[PDB]
């Protein structure tokens, strides 16, 4: 089974085997049919890869970052294979990768990978992330809801931690935070571009710069060929991470700095329409889209639109990968809060800067 819409070609990659307990077996050939199986899908990955590196894990991170970094500088693609399924080792994986070298990688666990019963099944989506993290679509929707099919609609979604320890009387609303954001580029909806960054001050870093940062997902719209020089007309919003109460925080103190960005970008009079919903069932807290096209078949126009959308909630999914792979980024951070449980806002700003995705997979699905 084929993909939609084949990624960029895959000319410099590699592998990288993480030794464990047992010695693994014919890794290379495995590479070779996995390249293969991604080709057959049409995922144009070059059959032919660079000799592979294997290793052991080293007692500390910068060893093994020193050991890694002229493979994973000088190829465009990794396939990183675990002696077990160990999440220390992935996340260390994922900082040298995402963060510090640039590069994409997959990581499969060298059991899985290598055994030959299942293993079709597995190269399937293992070569599905391929597809996506590299710029392609997998799945067309065949009957898309009238306002996605014109494609005049951007899907945005965004979830907010909040992962302080909150103590001593401290403000909640000023309580660090960390916000994981992605959005659509095109009527397509495979690629879901990200964002992620951090609220020191909490609600003050969010007014701070969330509208700026909206108006980066507006003008990657814009700038997408697809589209045409033309800025959504309407915009679907979907925020995770709410109780029902906060419904009005999100109302009050998220969505008008969405609207100052539209204000900021948009023709004057011209601004799109707007929904927004959370996710945490859904509820629609604002809505200027549906109603207004579809009168009392709105609600039902919205639950056959998401549904649709399954078929790759992903904008609520993807946000809170984000997120995650946010908190697998900054490490300095999370082992601080392990011990201490407290950490300067200056802290926690810089271990912001310092855990960013690196600029080469800045509008990719690395997350994915």
């Amino acid at each position: 089974v084929k993909v939609a819409r084949p990624c960029r070609k895959i000319e410099k990659w590699t592998y990288l085997e993480l030794k464990g307990s047992k010695a693994n077996e014919g890794v290379p050939q495995a590479m070779t049919a996995f390249a293969e199986f991604l080709n057959r899908t049409g995922i144009p990955i070059n059959p032919r890869f660079s000799p592979g590196m294997s290793m052991s894990v080293p007692g500390s991170e910068k060893e093994f970052f020193a050991k890694v970094k002229e493979l994973m500088s000088s190829h465009q693609f990794v396939v990183v294979l675990l002696p077990r399924k160990d999440v220390a080792i992935y996340n260390m994986v994922k900082r040298a990768a995402d963060i510090t070298f640039g590069v994409h990688t997959v990581c499969c666990v060298a059991e899985k990978f290598l055994s030959t019963k299942g293993q079709l099944g597995y190269f399937a989506n293992v070569g599905l992330k391929v597809n996506l993290k590299f710029g392609g679509t997998n799945h067309n929707i065949k009957t898309p809801i009238p306002l996605l099919a014109k494609g005049k609609t951007m899907v945005v979604g965004y979830d907010v931690t909040h992962p302080t320890n909150l103590a001593a009387g401290q403000s909640p609303a000023s309580a660090p935070s960390i916000v994981g954001l992605v959005s659509t580029i095109d009527q397509h909806l495979g690629q879901w571009p990200a964002m992620v960054w951090n609220n020191p001050h909490g609600q003050e870093s969010m007014t701070e710069q969330f509208t700026d940062k909206f108006k980066t997902r507006l003008e990657l719209w814009r700038s997408n060929p697809a589209n045409n020089r033309s800025l959504p007309e309407n915009i679907l919003i979907f925020r995770d991470g709410v109780s029902e109460g906060q419904f009005q925080m999100v109302i009050k103190d998220e969505l008008p700095l969405v609207r100052a960005a539209c204000k900021l970008v948009y023709p004057a009079g011209k601004l799109p329409r707007i929904t927004l919903i959370v996710s945490v069932h859904y509820t629609v807290l604002v809505d200027e889209i549906f109603r207004a096209d579809y009168g009392n078949k709105a609600a039902d126009t919205l639950e056959q639109l998401t549904h649709d959308m399954c078929y790759l909630c992903p904008p609520a999914y993807y946000a809170d990968l984000v997120c995650d792979r946010a908190r697998i980024h900054q490490k300095e951070l999370f082992d601080a809060l392990d011990e201490n449980d407290s950490v300067k806002t200056d802290d926690f700003a810089r271990w912001g800067n310092s855990g960013a995705v690196h600029p080469n997979l800045r509008n990719s699905m690395y997350y994915i």
